[PDB]
This record gives structure tokens, C-alpha cells and sequence, in this order.
């Protein structure tokens, strides 16, 4: 797994990309590569933390020290001997997917956005086989590395940018509805098709470059409104339209990933093998 214990002295700060648990920091790797050295992410958790909230962060650690897939984020080194505890992942340039295909309609050709659909599937296709199940798959939780690598990671909530793609059902737990299947917004039945459900949904907003909020007319309510008549199945349900620059065999493929049974849809070896 990752390096136990890397020397904090050898990570150089270049500026924080993020303070949601303490802040993330983009680092360099100071002394003995080719040309560049290795820049960083840097994950590190608040002075005054409390049992659960330290244990929190090594239940993150647990999580993220089993992936190793080209399309996963990795987990390079723990600073976990002294505080603050650190987790180090590697360095994705440019940013987040919804942020980068935004700025796009810059052109990205359509090999490259069936390019980026297919690392997310391959990187999906990792998690399935480990039996972890992602629940919240987004193309806000995609990273860009260089020549469109996407590498998929998990940020939660705490990204305030993403806000109102989350809705609060109990407490302080949230959930992002309009990527989510009828049997994840009734029953909480969270499978690797509930995954497939959200990657349509992550793909239907690929092939829209994140321009339209998914169910853009349906509201919070509307959308949970939804799940019940895809549940009851009488032609009274709304799917996602099919984008204006998406072959009429992507969105084929799209739909079979919101059919009702799950044992209907298709599996991500199966999405990768199309893709
Ligand atoms: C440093 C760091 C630590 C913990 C995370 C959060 N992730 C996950 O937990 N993942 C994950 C977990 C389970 C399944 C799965 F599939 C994944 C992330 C980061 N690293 C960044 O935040 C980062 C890296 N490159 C950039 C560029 C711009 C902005 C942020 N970063």
C-alpha cells in the first residue's frame, strides 16, 4: 500500500485547493525526476480533532489504501506517526472533469470525450471487482489529469461549489438524487448497478460538457417525485434527453443504465467492452 510514514520537511507548499477533514495542499516533492519533480495533493486533518472525526479520517485511509487501478486516485504515502495526519495522493493538473469540459464545447473532439466515458467505466469496472460500491459517482468526483486522463475519487459533500447537487433527507447526511436509482432515493439498496445508474447519468453529462444541471426543470422534491414513477413504471417517469452531439447508440447505451431492474442493467465490463 501507501509509503508509511514520508518525511513532511520534503513537501514543498504551492497553494491549497480546498478546506473541507482540515485542507488540501498542492505540493512539490523536493530533491531526487527527469525534468519536473513529482507535484502532490496533500490531505491533512484540524489541530483540535475529536476521536470520531481522527477516526474518520483513518476509516478514509482504510478505504483509499486498497485502490490501485490507472483510472482510480492513489494513495502515495500516510503521515500518520505525529499531527496533523496527512494523506498524499498524486497531483491531477486540470482539476476537476465539470470544471474542465465546462470550459469546453477550448474543443475536446468526440473521440476524446468517448475517451474520457471510457476511463471512468475502466476505473468503475476496478471498483466493482473489490466489492466497493462508490454511491456517489459525478463527474465533480473525476479528476483531469494530462492528454485526458480521468481519474475517479470521492469528496463527499464538503465541496460548496456542489451544494445544490446534494440534498439533505436526515441529519447531516446528503445525497445526490438526480444521479442516484429509484431503489438508492426508497430502499438505500446502493450495488455496483446503482453505480451503472450514476455512470449514465455521469456520461449524459460528458456528452452535455456539464452546461445543464441533470432534471434542469424538475426541482429537489420533483426529482424524489421521479424515483416513485420509475418504481411504478406507467409512463409517468422522466429520463434524460438525449444530447445534441451524442450518437443515437450512446444514449442506447445511456438508458440501459436507468432500466427499472437492476439485474437488467448492464454490467461496467460490459460498458467498457462497448466503449
Ligand atoms: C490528497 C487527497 C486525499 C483524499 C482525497 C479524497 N478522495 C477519495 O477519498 N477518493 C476515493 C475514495 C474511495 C473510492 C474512490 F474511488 C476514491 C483526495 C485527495 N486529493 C485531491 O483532492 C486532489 C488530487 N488532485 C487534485 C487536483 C485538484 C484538486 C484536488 N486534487
Amino acid at each position: 500500500g501507501p509509503r508509511v510514514d514520508f518525511p513532511r520537511k520534503l513537501l514543498t507548499f504551492k497553494e491549497k485547493l480546498g478546506e473541507g477533514f482540515g485542507e488540501v495542499h498542492l505540493c512539490e516533492v523536493e530533491g531526487m525526476s527527469a525534468n519536473q519533480p513529482v507535484l502532490v495533493a496533500v490531505k491533512m486533518l484540524r489541530a483540535d480533532a475529536n476521536k470520531n472525526a481522527r477516526n474518520d479520517f483513518l476509516k478514509e485511509i482504510k478505504i483509499m489504501s486498497r485502490l490501485k487501478d490507472p483510472n482510480i486516485i492513489h494513495l502515495l504515502a500516510v503521515c500518520i506517526t505525529d499531527d496533523p495526519l496527512c494523506m498524499i495522493t498524486e497531483y491531477m493538473e486540470n482539476g476537476d472533469l465539470n470544471q474542465f469540459l465546462s470550459r469546453h464545447q477550448p474543443t475536446v473532439s468526440y473521440t476524446n470525450l468517448k475517451f474520457m466515458a471510457t476511463q471512468i467505466a475502466s476505473g468503475m469496472k476496478y471498483l466493482s471487482s473489490l466489492n466497493f460500491v462508490h454511491r456517489d459517482l459525478a463527474t465533480r468526483n473525476c479528476l483531469v489529469g494530462k492528454n485526458y486522463t480521468i481519474k475517479i475519487a470521492d469528496f463527499g459533500m464538503s465541496r460548496n461549489l456542489y451544494s445544490g447537487d446534494y440534498y439533505r433527507i436526515q441529519g447531516r447526511a446528503v445525497l445526490p438524487i438526480r444521479w442516484m436509482s429509484w431503489e438508492s432515493i426508497l430502499l438505500g439498496k446502493f450495488t455496483t448497478a446503482s453505480d451503472v445508474w450514476a455512470f449514465g447519468v455521469t456520461l449524459w453529462e460528458t456528452f452535455t460538457f456539464c452546461q445543464e444541471q441533470p432534471y434542469s426543470q424538475l426541482s429537489d422534491e420533483q426529482v424524489i417525485e421521479n424515483t416513485g414513477e420509475f418504481f411504478r413504471d406507467q409512463g409517468r417517469q422522466t429520463y434524460l434527453p438525449q444530447p445534441a452531439i451524442c450518437p443515437d447508440s450512446v444514449y442506447e447505451l445511456m438508458l440501459s443504465c436507468w432500466r427499472r431492474d437492476t439485474k437488467n442493467r448492464p454490467s461496467f465490463q460490459e460498458i467498457h467492452r462497448l466503449l
